């Protein structure tokens, strides 16, 4: 029979009233024999009516797959409410309801400390600038980094790990040339999270 | 089902004579009903006879979990042989086997790097002491922290991450009493990988 996946809105897309958040349903496996499916949407259980269907498409496997998204409201994600897919096909024997919404727990603010290369690595070409960001919840946040106002593009950040105190920590690092660093530019960790004052904070790193 | 999942050794097992270095072959969604299922193991197409099969564990949802574990030669398991698990069980159409083995490549040498704690930190009660661990290859690793000979308790691991070289990075981080630090107190990093000298390297932290 079909599978269905739902998929959350991305941390940077809820957390900017610029830009939209949206939550997708996925069904896959769905045959030749009976490709229509039906999709209800609720929040909080709720039924609303405004989700945006794209038509079928037959993948390379001949199971057909179709997608349904839902935009959602900023504040309602944040504020917790719960989104609700129920697919129909008649090759069910029941519909298929998955639901998603943010991890439930009180906000908590990371903090975000830079910290600058071990004296041992600055007699290597590359140097590694670290951000912690730790206390924080849920583990939904986006991190990023820049110098002069254009973004860098070398830096790996770790998944969010989970504290003894039920909070998330990570780090990011970012890989620059000793030479950019020992002439003193200014690094700056980007970090967007729902607890930050506007969402958003920025510490800076220099020699 | 039933599902088999195929589970390599613990790096600190592989990289110590002391230790017991074991391939895990789990059974999962095995019924009621013939919860039978013989297992054979393989080392690169040779069969062995030494895996012990713990018993069942039937779970909430009544299938049945079935687990054997094969002790493997840290040698073997270094040098890169392959592990074939072979599950037979009367509900499958054929035998399931899944392989396992280390990962393929030169292996490469961890970076250790002890960053000490962000000034901002430093008006708080605990204080975190990271170790970054770059450049190892491949991604098997153990980090432990210690003052005095002692363990440490109060650390937590990032997983690793992959770099854009193909080679892994990974943060620990300890957190100590303000107190213990600004004392002058010794902390160590300890690093376990096969590309180390003696499998092994420590790295201390003090004000
Ligand atoms: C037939 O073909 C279709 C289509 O595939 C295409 O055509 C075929 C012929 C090939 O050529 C393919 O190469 C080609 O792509 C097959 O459809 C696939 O079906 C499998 C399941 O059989 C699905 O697996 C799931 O994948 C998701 C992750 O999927 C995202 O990331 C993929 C990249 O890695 C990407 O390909 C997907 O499109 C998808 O992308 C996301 O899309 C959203 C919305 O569009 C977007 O906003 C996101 O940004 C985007 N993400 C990325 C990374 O770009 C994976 O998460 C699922 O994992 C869960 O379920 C597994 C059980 O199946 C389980 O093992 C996992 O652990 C996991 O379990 C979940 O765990 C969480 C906790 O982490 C828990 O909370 C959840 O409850 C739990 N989930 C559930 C439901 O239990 C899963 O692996 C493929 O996505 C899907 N591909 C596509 C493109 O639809 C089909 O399989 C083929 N049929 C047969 C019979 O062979
Ligand atoms: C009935 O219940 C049982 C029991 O489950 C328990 O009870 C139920 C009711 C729920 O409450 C559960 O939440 C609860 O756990 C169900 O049994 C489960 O069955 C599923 C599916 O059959 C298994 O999924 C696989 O799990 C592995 C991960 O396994 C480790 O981590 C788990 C926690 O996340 C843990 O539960 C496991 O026991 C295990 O932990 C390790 O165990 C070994 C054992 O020796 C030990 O040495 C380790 O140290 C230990 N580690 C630690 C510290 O925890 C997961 O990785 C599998 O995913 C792979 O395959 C998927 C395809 O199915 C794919 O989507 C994934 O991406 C992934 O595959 C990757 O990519 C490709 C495939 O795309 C693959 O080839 C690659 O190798 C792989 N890459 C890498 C490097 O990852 C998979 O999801 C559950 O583990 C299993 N749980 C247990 C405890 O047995 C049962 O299914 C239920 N029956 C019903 C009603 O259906």
């Amino acid at each position: 029979g079909p599978s269905v996946f739902l998929f959350p809105p991305k941390p940077k897309d809820t957390l900017m009233i610029s830009r939209t958040p949206e939550v997708t349903c996925v069904v896959v496996d769905v045959s030749h024999e009976d490709p229509e499916v039906k999709f209800n949407w609720y929040v909080d259980g709720v039924e609303v009516h405004n989700a945006k269907t794209k038509p079928r498409e037959e993948q390379y496997n001949s199971t057909y797959r179709v997608v349904s998204v839902l935009t959602v409201l900023h504040q309602d994600w944040l504020n917790g409410k719960e989104y609700k897919c129920k697919v129909s096909n008649k090759a069910l024997p029941a519909p298929i309801e998955k639901t998603i919404s943010k991890a439930k727990g009180q906000p908590r603010e990371p903090q975000v400390y830079t910290l600058p290369p071990s004296r041992d690595e600055l007699t290597k070409n590359q140097v590694s600038l670290t951000c912690l960001v730790k206390g924080f919840y849920p583990s939904d946040i986006a991190v990023e980094w820049e110098s002069n106002g254009q973004p860098e593009n070398n830096y790996k950040t770790t998944p969010p790990v989970l504290d003894s105190d039920g909070s998330f920590f990570l780090y990011s690092s970012l890989y620059v040339d000793k030479s950019r660093w020992q002439q003193g530019n200014v690094f700056s960790c980007s970090v967007m999270h729902e607890a930050l004052h506007n969402h958003y904070t920025q510490k800076s790193l220099s020699l």
